[PDB]
């Protein structure tokens, strides 16, 4: 005989101190009885929403605060009610990066905020402005070594540039954010990104690189400056290179403001062990003994708990972290901040692959970081579009033994006429609606080759959690179904089918 539900799953990020926390649930079994599983999947943070009821869920999930008030407006965390000295044990700044709709939805941690680490030997004295870079760069290249390398790929790095001379989110104001007004697209984002995107052309990074090249090269002395968070200290620490922790460079003679973050845990609404999690979390893991662990393994930064933060506090690497988070912002944790995320994501790409300026990527952006909403709408139309055609087909196809396509040389669903309460035309996330045959299945075609639908990762992932899986897909031959839309894609301006009907015998 065994038991189940005798076990706390945690998930947490591979660039955390995940082995230094297995240690604490080490503790915390010997001293419950209740065995702790450290895991590290990628994507975890979109992975939860769509499992997070599944028993494959977490019972305890760790990211950055920003990404908790869409779990928490979706009902998968439960309340956290932390007893009054509790509270007292750690830092107020921190509790309310936690706290949504006047609830607290998570364990705060550590703050982080993003630094210029830098080669003291190659550069004692670093630069104190961005706009001194590319000339710093070109006396470097002389010796054989770049002034600076860090992740353009995720926008929490280029962020700060961005919002140095005046790029915001969301308007704040007394307590609330205006999801309806972004700053992503005004002068002070344009001069920031700008910036970087010269700072490409002009051949002082490649527009690929990564976190992997950016800390292979800063840790192999090949570049002197990088921008990283202080879950990295720890393999500089192990590299030879002699390193400082420093104020991020000045755009325009206005602080870089980073976006900062308050690593947190969360609690499972649908797990079947919700006090001991809390028993972990606030006895076990929110100890000296117990940050110091995930510490020791990956830097937390600036930790939420008083006592062992006064310890840390004499580190001047956590000073440098401070003073950077101090000059940046604390992140919104409302539900909308993953569309701010990707939409930035998507225009620091295309800006820098050139593929857009950097008026018409921004501007792009402005709109899907306020689009989340208005998004859900689009695709409950589509759903319901979607849904009344394929029952006027099934219909059609019941009564006349036929299958229902739109005839040659035209277009529309003028076949259906008869078999539907009005016609629809173009789908409400673009595309005008047509009927095909794709072997023996009939298709739904959503769209033409100049003018399709236009998908945000979380449309595409709702149409798919609502519509099911093997009827969406991106292309078609003449005798199969291609490409099937997943719940990552975006799709930008292209042609979408949705099988109606499987099979005609
Ligand atoms: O399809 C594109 C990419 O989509 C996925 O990444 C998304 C995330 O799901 C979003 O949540 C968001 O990510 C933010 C993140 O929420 C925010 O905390 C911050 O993340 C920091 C983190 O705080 C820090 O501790 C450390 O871990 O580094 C992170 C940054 O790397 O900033 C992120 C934004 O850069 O937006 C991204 C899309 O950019 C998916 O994970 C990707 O694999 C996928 O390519």
């Amino acid at each position: 005989m065994k038991i189940e539900e005798g076990k706390l799953v945690i998930w947490i990020n591979g660039d955390k101190g995940y082995n230094g926390l297995a240690e604490v649930g080490k503790k915390f079994e010997k001293d419950t009885g209740i065995k702790v599983t450290v895991e590290h999947p990628d994507k975890l943070e979109e992975k939860f929403p769509q499992v997070a009821a599944t028993g494959d869920g977490p019972d305890i999930i760790f990211w950055a605060h920003d990404r908790f008030g869409g779990y928490a407006q979706s009902g998968l965390l439960a309340e956290i009610t932390p007893a009054a000295a509790f509270q007292d044990k750690l830092y107020p700044f921190t509790w309310d990066a936690v706290r949504y709709n006047g609830k607290l939805i998570a364990y705060p941690i550590a703050v982080e905020a993003l630094s210029l680490i830098y080669n003291k030997d190659l550069l004692p004295n670093p630069p104190k402005t961005w706009e001194e870079i590319p000339a710093l760069d070109k006396e470097l290249k002389a010796k054989g070594k770049s002034a600076l390398m860090f992740n353009l790929q995720e926008p929490y790095f280029t962020w700060p540039l961005i919002a140095a001379d005046g790029g915001y989110a969301f308007k704040y104001a007394a307590g609330k954010y205006d999801i309806k007004d972004v700053g992503v697209d005004n002068a002070g984002a344009k001069a920031g990104l700008t910036f970087l995107v010269d700072l490409i052309k002009n051949k002082h990074m490649n527009a690929d690189t990564d976190y992997s090249i950016a800390e292979a090269a800063f840790n192999k002395g090949e570049t002197a400056m990088t921008i990283n968070g202080p879950w990295a200290w720890s393999n500089i620490d192990t590299s030879a290179v002699n390193y400082g922790v420093t104020v991020l460079p000045t755009f325009k003679g206005q602080p870089s403001k980073p976006f900062v973050g308050v690593l947190s845990a969360g609690i499972n609404a649908a797990s079947p062990n919700k006090e001991l999690a809390k028993e972990f979390l606030e006895n076990y893991l929110l100890t000296d003994e117990g940050l110091e662990a995930v510490n020791k393994d990956k830097p937390l930064g600036a930790v939420a708990l008083k006592s062992y933060e006064e310890e840390l506090a004499k580190d001047p690497r956590i000073a440098a972290t401070m003073e950077n988070a101090q000059k940046g912002e604390i992140m919104p944790n409302i539900p909308q901040m993953s569309a701010f995320w990707y939409a930035v994501r998507t225009a620091v790409i295309n800006a820098a692959s050139g593929r857009q300026t950097v008026d018409a990527a921004l501007a792009a952006a402005q709109t899907n970081a306020a689009a989340s909403n208005i998004n859900k709408a689009k695709v409950a139309s589509v759903e319901s579009d979607y849904s009344s055609v394929k029952s006027a087909a099934l219909s059609y196809y019941s009564d006349t033994n036929k299958i229902p396509v739109t005839p040659d040389g035209q277009t529309g669903l003028s076949v259906l006429e008869t078999y539907m309460e009005s016609l629809p035309d173009k789908a409400d996330i673009g595309g005008k609606y047509k009927l095909i045959k794709v072997g023996n299945k009939l298709v739904l075609q959503i769209g033409t080759n100049d003018e399709g639908v236009t998908l945000t990762e979380a449309q595409s992932a709702k149409l798919l959690s609502d519509i099911g899986e093997n009827k969406i897909y991106t292309s078609v031959t003449a005798d199969n179904l291609g490409n099937p839309l997943t719940s990552n894609t975006k799709v930008d301006n292209k042609v979408l089918y949705i099988v109606l009907i499987d099979n005609t015998v």
